[PDB]
């Protein structure tokens, strides 16, 4: 039985970069600016 989630959902707006569990969606939505101008982890490097 390959099945997902059969209880409750689950509440994880993880980043995509930095990938930083945010509680709640929207506070992410913003957060994920952060990466828009300096070291926003974009070109591969480092
Ligand atoms: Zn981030």
């Amino acid at each position: 039985g390959s099945s997902g989630s059969s209880g409750m959902g689950e509440k994880t707006w993880k980043c995509r970069e930095c990938d930083m569990c945010f509680s709640q969606a929207s506070s992410l939505r913003l957060h994920q600016n952060v990466h828009v101008g300096e070291k926003p982890s974009g070109p591969s490097s480092g």
